[PDB]
């Protein structure tokens, strides 16, 4: 699929190089961040590092399964954190960029 290739080379690359990307490049380490309720509240943790590994290792059935992983990453952040928190503001900025790049999807 050309769309999965676009998601890796264009969408993921643009988001990964953004200034607000770093807290989204790896799973949330709830142990080192002392968030013992994170895995109870967030049933499907998702991050860009896991999406990258999934795109590189032929995990996805289709482009929609990948777009759903990016949406899960954003809403997991909105569910766990409070509105107005910096992490929510960072996810909102990345989401706006993601929707823009996903509008030019082949
Ligand atoms: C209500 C309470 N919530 C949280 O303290 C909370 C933290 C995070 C982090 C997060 C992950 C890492 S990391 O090094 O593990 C991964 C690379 C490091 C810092 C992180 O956050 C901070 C940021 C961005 C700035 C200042 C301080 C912190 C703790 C990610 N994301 C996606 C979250 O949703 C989330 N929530």
């Amino acid at each position: 699929t050309n769309q999965l290739q676009y998601l890796l080379r264009v969408v993921l690359k643009t988001l990964w190089k953004h200034q607000f990307a770093w807290p989204f490049q790896q799973p949330v380490d709830a142990v080192k961040l002392n968030l013992p309720d994170y895995y109870k509240i967030i049933k499907t943790p998702m991050d860009m590092g896991t999406i990258k590994k999934r795109l590189e290792n032929n995990y996805y059935w289709n482009a929609q399964e990948c777009i759903q992983d990016f949406n899960t990453m954003f809403t997991n952040c909105y569910i766990y954190n409070k509105p107005g928190d910096d992490i929510v503001l960072m996810a909102e900025a990345l989401e706006k960029l993601f929707l823009q790049k996903i509008n030019e999807l082949p």
